[PDB]
């Protein structure tokens, strides 16, 4: 009768704290930012470059598209000619000017074989901060020809497809109009500013849409592998940097000084029940929950305020219109912010399950569920063990030819997929004729027929067995009497 | 003897109720309304815009691909020059005039940040009531330019991708031949009628195929957000209206009447079986299902009276040719009788499990499925609960780069496709290539190789559970003669 | 000893004629007919039609492509200037002419509705024998423009998309080269011989590799519905009508009488087993599968003496190469052939399970899957009717938009696809947004979900009981000595 | 005590052999190999064949389609203009020049049958070594036109599509410029040189890329079938033929050392080991699992250093810039080296389940799946005739007109991509509206809803058959104290 009334207490704590929750995670998704990210993604990537192409930025092959791409799509996306300064869409005004940066390679940064030094004169190695060009080139008579060091523009480490680029290189800030821009690209064309040295060549900029009032940081990057070629890649990310415009913004940031008081609330209350049971506390599984709740909302609060609201960029931008605004580290932190919230709201949701065993049946599967946690972890062990086997036979055999086994990590996402049933054969098929057919027959007898069905038999018997036992004790506890 | 005889009596009753209606339910579905469908769509759809361009009205992108497509392929898509008016396919006779209407906010509807009112100007808020522009703009001088409520020009409200958009607004009806409408387009767009404000542009017309005699009533609706952009949306939705002209129709009229005296029947059958059991009637299965097949039932006559046989707007379009019918209604109500006709009939086929319980192996599997319902139902409360969770993860995660992952309920939905293996996981590696791959991985391994056994577990333990009882009771009673 | 050599007759028998049926089985498929067909496909199908233009054969949308397509893409493909008459691919020669035919209906064939009478003038039923016209029109001097019955041109019913097109009509044979073809299409064409009367339009033509040796009768049919637009439809069919040639040829006639003596011997054998049990023949499963067996190679026989090898067309077409070789009748009788063909090598592996109940093993196995097919085969008849119901719910619902769900039977096997995962979820959720989740959403959860795994739980508790009763009988014969 | 120091000292052996295996496998998939490939790839396959067609090299359809490969964006492809020889990419350099070779059959290799004699007058039969053509045709005054034996132009047997090309034929060496190279091949189509009787045509090439060190051996095959048509295919393989240039790759030379030391000792291990058992060895499962690993790396070490590590036409090619590189021996002997390197490592992380026994539950795992293997095999027996059964159907079906039901393997690996869920049903419907539903639903309901459920039932029952009789075993023991 006290255990009861404990149970409403921290239950009507709890769905409290789930309903500042979700209003938090109501606030944070607008209702259509997605449309928003969509209709820039399909100005800048899904149109083609010129009109005499039809290749878009997402499929780029080669240098000369990229410089037909910043020649031709990517001026007629960024400067619309209002009906100054140009407003994308007629709505989403283009904040400052673009910035595009290279990233280049030393000449002889590797080593070329010795029987064929007559014939390769210059070689390039992959990228790395050991293999980075210092050294001034072309003309040598602007930011777009000197190095300019990464704590000298204030970039950071992107984490691109083949290498992680640094921040720094020989950034070239565009202008206001199409034609200044338009005359500095053909000079940077003119001049052969990507040769055969470049590794990446980032184009930045940021636009904000006033109408929903949400930032919106579009970095284009261009990878040029050792292996000649071009690898796309783009991320657009909506920032939203200036809070207080709406009643629903102070109700929300209401929200989250009640959040901050309920974070703090839970701390103390595990603080103190750790001070009770010194290490009769993690035996459980409740109470580890709870410690990761709180980590990651602590996490997230110190997310929240040392970075992403430090607005001295924003504020250090409007004091003129014509230079480059740093919203690389606000996005960053935003996308960091978001995977902590995310997670942190899928745990809370998952600490449900303290309150809902108020039935037999609700207590019949959850001791279920109690009771084969640990034969499943050792099904688990043996199941990883061969499937991380034929990840690896697979990123041996397709690992040079097929898109959805070109890294380790991909094999493994891609071998979910197969036993899912998302599979492209074809290629696998082209791609070894032998040894596709079989790997993909013995993964599958091997795993859909024989592995997978190892944990529905433990499952199986460890329900019946709880049943059983339960059954069997309210047997024997009415035989007794 | 007497029951064998009364489940014969309700047996030969409800299979000459499921004949009508499975009757009723092939006239309505006319054999090939489908080809109809997909000619009007391959029509005004799936054509290119111009010779010049490779758009759809599937994928517009801006407000002059949507100018280009009133100026070209609706026009040479309505206005079939026939070799007076306009039969399109040259069977489809094109009902009076296309009516093309507007949607608008009001300047400052919304509010700019106090740091970014100098840069600028006007917003525009999301669409809503309270946000609708009333004011007359441009040359002011005629029923486009002029606003004009919902009440008086019979409009209803739809309900678009992005918003319930009113039924009102700034309606302007096109004419009969190409030319005149060709004039007036570009009259709209030379004064210029969609600007900044503009949140929906609907384009309603309707036609008629006196071949097999169907109307068509096609809706398009372009959706401008308030991020910029266009969001195009159709609806073909083929009435029936002018019913007797065929022998079939006089023996589906036939069948209504026979169909309406079937449910007086069971309505009154149903009301006796209540007047003797006051509430020992509600704790069974299928008096519950007879309640819920003459709710729905009562309510498809109720439509079928009031609103779908109702066809005053037609006989009062058939005294001029030169306005605009309102079909919307019609449609409306005739999308909601398809709807509440297919649930019947799908609960009419349901109900038809009072009757094999004929076999002894039927007996068993019908006591199997009715003792597993309640601990089916505790672990479906368990599975909702982690599948929501995952759900409000993906969307916090993903629910600003991928369109699977839009909106909440296309996240489940979503979830289901992933459940049973129709992934594009390419978008969602590519959105965020951390928790992009765990939360695949995670939602793989605790749904589908665990989460999804379990309710098959207690499918098994019931089944071996209720043959053991069943084994055992004929066994006992054997041993005890 | 006596039963062991008993079973060692019937199976030196039975492997004998496994033997023989797979090497006519191999002899039948040649090795490499695929890619004969997907030549002929993707000259005649997947062409642009022409130069201007990029519809397929497989994408038509109206009559004018269809003009355009007998005008340009037909007479590209089929006459191929030699480098007479014409090689197609220089490998193929085209035997004949092509011959184009027509399929019309009455005007009047159907009734205008009363209040409609005013506007719309004619009508035209869809397509049946009751509706077809009869009545020469046009300018009435040739064939084309006469009606010819379906006795007098040697035709048959096919079997189209959305009729069953009778063989009448009025066919207009080509000429043998590329001018004389396309004076008599343009004089088609001018003269309007497609009009609002049009329901089906055949092109019938035939080729023959003299490499292979394999015959080739194309058959494009284009159908016209009542609804307005064009469904086109093809039929590849590899005959092979002249056979002693080589050596393996003479080989596979030695096996086919070797088979029709196996076929005698087993008809012998199963009268002689029904001469002695009257009906305990039938109450055994592999008795009635031999008599599927003998039933379906009895057909298979007699389809292939009185029909296939009936070649009377072939020599008469030889005597003159300017008419059109009727290679209808043959092709008919090889899809007839072909499908009995493959229908009998699946229950001939399928008798293959008299003979490998060898071990101990093998018995369990087969015992277990003898005594749960009582208890699948209801189940099956309730699963049926609740897969039946959603069937019927996802027609009504979504049979007038979708084309998965255009027909009944492709609501089936579409629903057979979503089982296993083969969804295109986004036409259904843009079809109707409302039923369409919910129609998802409960199919998933009550067939994916719940019903699947009832089939697995009666195969469980049958196993189980089977292995079971086996181990305790060996266990009371060993505690019984 | 002293078989757990066994166990200690063999594993302490073997993981430090899985860490050099697994450096060697990082040694040999270098980082991104995937882009060198698919950067060729989209050069010489993606790209369209000129500026007024469409059509790749993936989708060729005729030969004059190879015309304009071969003249249009092959030397596109291969010769770009340095900004001498040809550095594609601006990186990859063109080793020697690419060689082109044709391989025909003999007029009159079949036979014409009889009544066709009159108008068809020469026949060409599907390739084989005796149809080979080896007389000289043409203008008969080079190498392209005068037959060359395969031991005289260093070939091997090519295993493509639908035969296995030999190595000789008729080889034209192309040249060092654009020009050159666009004047001989010109020269070729001007004097007829693929006629009626070229059953496949080669295009060898290499190229070789200073910033990776790799090499490339491409091979264009494009196969003509006696049917007529074009068959496409390519392959692309990465060689490293210079080892030692970098510090990594001296580490990797010591571990092949190292790996060649570990195997001398396992093989060692298992003589020693097989010198007291003589045949109680094969009766366990790891002893036969150690015979197949080191069976495996025997080979490996023996391709890796009698066929793979012999570099004489390298340093042969070398002396001269201008002639062939035959660099097709080394490309085969990599991928069987990669095939035996991918397997190897598969089964040395199978080997680890020896020592992973170390707790009860894994005890408990082992014995279970120890104890089905027998009852699996019976029922792998009887799933896989029912399997082949049905793959036989579906090839006398389909196969000829479905792409994956083409060859019969395909048929196989089609239907476990339909029990998988990954189906093109269109094309399977649209080839045969009868048997095609027919066989799809009769597929799902005796696969996925019966015979798929049967392994499960066996693991079931075992699994509770092994966990009842170990706890049955320790209660007895309990029970006996
Ligand atoms: C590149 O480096 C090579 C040697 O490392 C040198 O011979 C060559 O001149 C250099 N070229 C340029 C453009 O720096
Ligand atoms: C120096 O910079 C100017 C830009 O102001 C540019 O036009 C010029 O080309 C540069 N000098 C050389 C030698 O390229
Ligand atoms: C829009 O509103 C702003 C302030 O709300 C005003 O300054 C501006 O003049 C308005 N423009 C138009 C075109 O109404
Ligand atoms: C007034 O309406 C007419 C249409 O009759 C239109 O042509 C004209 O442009 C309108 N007036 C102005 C000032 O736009
Ligand atoms: C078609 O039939 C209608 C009435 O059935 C008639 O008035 C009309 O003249 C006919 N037209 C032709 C072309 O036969
Ligand atoms: C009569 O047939 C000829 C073909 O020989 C055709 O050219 C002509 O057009 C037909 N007559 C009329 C009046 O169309
Ligand atoms: C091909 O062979 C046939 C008979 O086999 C012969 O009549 C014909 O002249 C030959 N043609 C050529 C070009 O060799
Ligand atoms: C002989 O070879 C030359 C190439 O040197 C070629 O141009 C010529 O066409 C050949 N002769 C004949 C008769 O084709
Ligand atoms: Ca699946």
């Amino acid at each position: 009768e006290k255990y009861l009334k404990s149970v409403l207490r921290e239950l009507v704590t709890y769905l409290l704290f789930l309903i500042v929750l979700c209003i938090l995670t109501y606030g944070m998704m607008s209702s259509n930012v997605y449309y928003y990210t969509r209709m820039m993604s399909q100005l800048f990537l899904d149109t083609p470059v010129s009109k005499t192409e039809k290749t878009n930025f997402k499929t780029l092959s080669s240098m000369e598209d990229f410089w037909k791409f910043t020649e031709g799509s990517l001026l007629d996306g960024l400067y619309w000619k209002m009906q100054n300064r140009s407003f994308i869409f007629y709505e989403n005004l283009l904040l400052g000017v673009p910035r595009i940066r290279q990233l280049r390679v030393r000449n002889g940064s590797c080593s070329i074989p010795q029987d064929l030094r007559d014939e390769i004169k210059e070689c390039y190695d992959v990228y790395s901060v050991s293999s980075e060009d210092r050294a001034p080139f072309g003309p040598r008579n602007g930011t777009a020809w000197i190095y300019t060091s990464e704590k000298d523009l204030n970039g950071s480490s992107h984490w691109g497809i083949i290498a992680t680029y640094s921040g720094a290189g020989y950034y070239l800030d565009l202008s206001r109009t199409r034609e200044e821009t338009a005359a500095q690209v053909a000079s940077l064309k003119k001049n052969v500013w990507l040769d055969r040295g470049t590794r990446a060549t980032f184009i930045d900029f940021s636009v904000y849409n006033a109408n929903i009032n949400l930032f919106c940081v579009v970095r284009l990057l261009v990878e040029f592998p050792a292996t000649g070629g071009v690898i796309p890649s783009w991320q657009f990310q909506p920032l939203k940097l200036i809070r207080y415009v709406t009643t629903f913004d102070f109700f929300l940031a209401a929200c989250e000084i009640i959040f901050c008081f309920f974070i703090f609330y839970y701390v103390v209350e595990e603080i103190l029940e750790i001070r009770i049971h010194k290490l009769h506390y993690f035996r459980s599984f409740w109470n580890c929950l709870d410690v990761v709740i709180v980590v990651l909302s602590v996490v997230a609060i110190g997310i929240n305020i040392y970075r992403t609201s430090n607005v001295e960029v924003l504020l250090q931008f409007l004091e003129d219109q014509n230079t480059f605004p740093n919203f690389e580290h606000l996005a960053y932190w935003q996308i960091q912010f978001n995977n902590i919230a995310a997670v942190t709201v899928f745990f809370v949701w998952i600490k449900l399950f303290k309150f809902i065993n108020f039935n037999r049946t609700m207590s019949q599967l959850s001791t279920t569920m109690s009771r084969c946690a640990k034969d499943l972890f050792g099904f688990a062990i043996m199941f990883f063990i061969i499937f991380l086997a034929y990840a690896q036979l697979a990123y041996l055999v397709f690992g040079t030819q097929v898109d959805d086994f070109s890294t380790f990590q991909e094999c493994i996402f891609t071998q979910f997929r197969i036993i899912l049933g998302d599979i492209n054969f074809a290629e696998i098929e082209e791609a070894n004729r032998v040894l596709g057919p079989i790997y993909f027959t013995t993964f599958v007898f091997f795993m859909f027929f024989i592995l997978l069905n190892m944990f529905l038999a433990i499952i199986n018997d460890t329900y019946s067995e709880v049943k059983s036992d339960l059954a069997q004790q309210k047997a024997e506890m009415e035989l007794s009497d």
